[PDB]
């Protein structure tokens, strides 16, 4: 019942056509589809052959450029699963397979489908004592009530989030009760409102690179504290940071190529606690 613990994680195949047709939030290089391909491989392996979760892996649609970042379309706390009802539009097709996926692994299912609310899972950051939503350009204030309304059991708190970015494009939990946070102005003007809502403050871990604050805390049987980070090559000032976490199994793991379409490592895998 530890902060973290998870016994399966849902993740989706990358198409083909992410590489030219995925939604991105600037324009930048060319994406190595191939490379990507292995990327995304070597974490699913991580997750489940090098940490024993059960990987549910959704097959790809070439039809659904974004259908790999599972993220945004599901959020799940305990045994209560949110089908969101994403930002941008034609990612709403993405939905339903999740939907059958996690009803699969006997989750009580509840689906946002008022038409005046929107909310993408990267918007969303569980701390495990509380909920922090990002009102954006994709989760507006209707989906953060629907949310809240949703697990009742926790406070639910939003926070301005700029640009084309997620809230989880600069935070993410790092280990129980600790946040990992960027640098930039932005990232601490919404750390500064996180703490001043909540009724507790946390602890920080904050690294040089916004984007290198987006890891992935697990807490795993016979191992403790585990958290996958961006690695020394894409980002050496902010590996350094997570070095320091002494009690932490640091498994550096990169997404170079997703990165370049806003695909960060929370994004890939919706992760489940199944007693």
């Amino acid at each position: 019942a530890a902060f973290g613990r998870a016994t399966h994680a849902v993740v989706r195949a990358l198409p083909e056509s992410l590489g030219q047709h995925a939604l991105r939030s600037a324009k930048g290089e060319e994406v190595d589809v191939a490379r990507a391909e292995r990327q995304h491989q070597l974490y699913v392996g991580v997750l489940g052959s090098k940490l024993g979760l059960q990987v549910v892996e959704l097959p790809a649609d070439e039809s659904l450029p974004d259908c790999v970042f599972v993220e945004d379309v599901a959020v799940v706390c305990e045994e209560t699963a949110l089908i969101t009802r994403p930002g941008a539009p034609s990612r709403r097709k993405e939905v339903d397979m999740m939907k059958e996926a996690l009803e699969k692994l006997q989750l009580n299912i509840v689906e946002m489908k008022d038409e005046n609310a929107t909310l993408d899972g990267g918007d969303v950051l569980f701390t495990g004592r509380e909920f922090f939503v990002g009102l954006s350009k994709r989760t507006n204030q209707r989906g953060a009530e629907i949310l809240a309304d949703t697990f009742k059991d926790y406070a639910v708190s939003t926070v301005p989030v700029a640009d084309g970015l997620h809230l989880k494009s600069f935070c993410s939990m790092a280990g129980p009760n600790l946040i990992a946070i960027g640098s930039s102005e932005s990232a601490q003007k919404a750390l500064k409102i996180m703490q001043q809502m909540s009724d507790h403050r946390y602890d920080k871990l904050t690294v040089p690179d916004d984007i290198a604050a987006n890891c992935i805390y697990l807490n795993i049987p016979n191992k403790g504290h585990v958290l996958l980070h961006r690695t020394p090559e894409e980002y050496p000032e902010s590996a350094k940071v997570y070095e320091k976490l002494k009690d932490h199994m640091l498994i550096p793991v990169s997404m170079s190529e997703l990165e370049k379409v806003d695909g960060l490592l929370t994004c890939c895998s919706v992760l489940i606690n199944k007693k």
